[PDB]
């Protein structure tokens, strides 16, 4: 029952009832909180950048948007490499490592926000380091696919990735709470007197994850396992890439720059009180998207969803001050909730299609070729790990594009309309292209 498992036989019904299920279950429920904490670290600047002017920093609006968009750059670049790391180092060893190193940017960001002389380029580095957390998805999903290789075990991936995405809302909920409280005075936390008369501890938004990162690094080390087992069309790979970019990329893109966008359009509103609700119902709808796609088919769900994305991205224009005249935060917030909801739905819907193409179809193609059940699970798991690594990497681009588009549109034109036009054309194009592959 040691950490390294040399006897792994999922092709044996007896092994699974005796050893297999209990092992795979233990790994999943340590993988989920580790992945959840990664999504907390990944999107940290979505909440931190908003509070940066409140503590003395004078970065431009575009600079603040850039800080929220950059972790999706290093995240996208590292997801394909991360997808190959579990077979090399083992699920347990890599999970402990990929979670443990996330302590460094968290500690650093806490000290950076307490010094107003901290260069913007330092925040750039920290922002890029937070992107390492975003790459944890590809490794975490790859790991689960090996622990749950059987045909009926499809869903352990959706659960791991679904609960992982919850980390965005968790962080956007926890961060505004802890910054009002003084809890790390022992470690050198300094408060900044707000115009409200209250105190603001921006370091807490980052330092709060350090103990939890430490705990589940130890938990992954003593609780997870290393599978000592062998782990050996492109047209579909690009369609899924485009689909996952339009859906998940929208989800993670809106999650990164919503609070910043809301702050530029409605300065009076403390958006961090409600911002977490967006990614929350988005990650929640992700689970509904998979079952909906399985029932109604990937084509019908993707088509209708993209229609709604275009419509809701179109309604977003009506909720904006034009210029300094009118506008409705309530409508602005509600429409974005509709955009978060439809992005998460399509995210889970697209993900369900990925597993159908690269896991189930693969596992059944080898069987039809007379292949064993062991080889069936193996190829399906590795092909899924490799595909999802590529697909999620392309999908992460939206996490950079959307906030950067807003910042560029606001700087060049003094309005977010320019970025929203591009989004609308994109969604309309997605409707057309999805209708092309039909
Ligand atoms: C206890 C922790 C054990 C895990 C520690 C992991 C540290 C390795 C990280 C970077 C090097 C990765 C290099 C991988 C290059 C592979 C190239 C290849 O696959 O060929
Ligand atoms: C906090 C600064 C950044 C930290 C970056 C960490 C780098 C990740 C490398 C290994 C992770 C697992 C480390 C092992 C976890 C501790 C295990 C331990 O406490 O003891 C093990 C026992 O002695 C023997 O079985
Ligand atoms: C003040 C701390 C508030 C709660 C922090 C939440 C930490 C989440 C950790 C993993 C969830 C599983
Ligand atoms: C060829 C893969 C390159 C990336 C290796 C794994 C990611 C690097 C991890 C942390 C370095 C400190
Ligand atoms: C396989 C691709 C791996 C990508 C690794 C991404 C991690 C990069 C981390 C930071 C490196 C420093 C970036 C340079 C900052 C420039 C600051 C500036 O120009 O203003
Ligand atoms: C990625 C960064 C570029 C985003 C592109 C969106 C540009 C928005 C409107 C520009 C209008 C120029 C006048």
């Amino acid at each position: 029952t040691g950490a390294v498992i040399t006897d792994w036989r999922p092709e044996d019904p007896a092994f699974w009832q005796q050893r297999g299920q209990r092992i795979a279950s233990r790994n999943l429920w340590i993988s989920v909180p580790c992945l959840l904490l990664a999504f907390c670290v990944w999107m940290l600047f979505s909440a931190v950048a908003v509070n940066l002017p409140k503590v003395g920093f004078n970065f431009t609006t575009d600079q603040l948007f850039m800080l929220t968009a950059l972790p999706s750059v290093s995240g996208a670049l590292l997801r394909v490499p991360y997808s190959f790391m579990v077979p090399i180092f083992g699920g347990r060893r890599w999970t402990a490592f990929s979670t443990g190193i996330l302590i460094i940017p968290c500690v650093w960001l806490g000290f950076a926000v307490q010094d107003t002389s901290t260069p913007y380029s330092v925040f750039i580095i920290i922002s890029l380091l937070c992107g390492f957390a975003g790459a944890n998805f590809a490794s975490s999903m790859a790991n689960i696919s090996f622990f749950f290789p059987k045909q009926k075990q499809g869903g352990a991936l959706g659960l791991n990735g679904g609960l992982g995405n919850m980390g965005v809302s968790v962080m956007q909920l926890v961060a505004p709470l802890v910054v009002s409280l003084s809890i790390f005075a022992v470690f050198g936390s300094q408060g900044v007197k707000q115009p409200d008369g209250t105190e603001l501890y921006l370091a807490n938004a980052s330092w709060i994850w350090v103990p939890f990162l430490a705990i589940f690094t130890i938990a992954a080390w003593f609780g997870m396992n290393d599978l000592a087992t062998s782990k050996a069309k492109r047209g579909h790979l690009w369609i899924m890439s485009l689909l996952y970019l339009a859906t998940f990329g929208s989800f993670i893109g809106f999650s990164a720059g919503f609070a910043m966008l809301s702050k530029t359009q409605f300065p009076d509103v403390q958006i961090l009180q409600y911002a977490f609700f967006g990614p929350f119902i988005g990650a929640l709808a992700r689970s509904a998207g998979g079952a909906l796609s399985d029932r109604l088919g990937g084509t019908r769900v993707t088509l209708v969803n993209f229609i709604l994305m275009a419509i809701f991205s179109g309604l977003l224009f009506l909720t904006l001050p034009t210029d300094g005249q009118g506008g409705s935060f309530m409508a602005f917030f509600a429409v974005f909730l509709a955009l978060f909801l439809t992005a998460g739905l399509g995210s889970g819907s697209t993900f369900q299609m990925i597993s159908v193409i690269f896991r189930k179809l693969t596992m059944d193609r080898v069987k039809a070729e007379g292949g064993s059940d062991e080889r069936a699970m193996r190829e399906a798991a590795t092909d899924t790990a490799a595909a999802l690594g590529f697909i999620s990497a392309i999908g992460a681009i939206g996490g950079f594009f959307i906030p950067k588009a807003f910042g560029s549109s606001l700087a060049l034109t003094g309005s977010p309309v320019g970025a929203m036009k591009v989004f609308l054309i994109f969604y309309i194009a997605c409707v057309v292209i999805t209708w092309a592959v039909y």
